[PDB]
């Protein structure tokens, strides 16, 4: 199997941890509702 999707996913979170600190209504909106 491929499975290129968590390959694409891994730098993309990295990136708003960085980019996106302190900004998660900008990206997760409707996170709450996976927790």
């Amino acid at each position: 199997k491929k499975w290129g999707w968590l390959a694409w996913v891994d730098p993309a979170y990295e990136f708003i941890k960085g980019f996106g600190k302190g900004a998660i209504k900008e990206g997760n909106k409707d996170k709450w509702k996976n927790i």
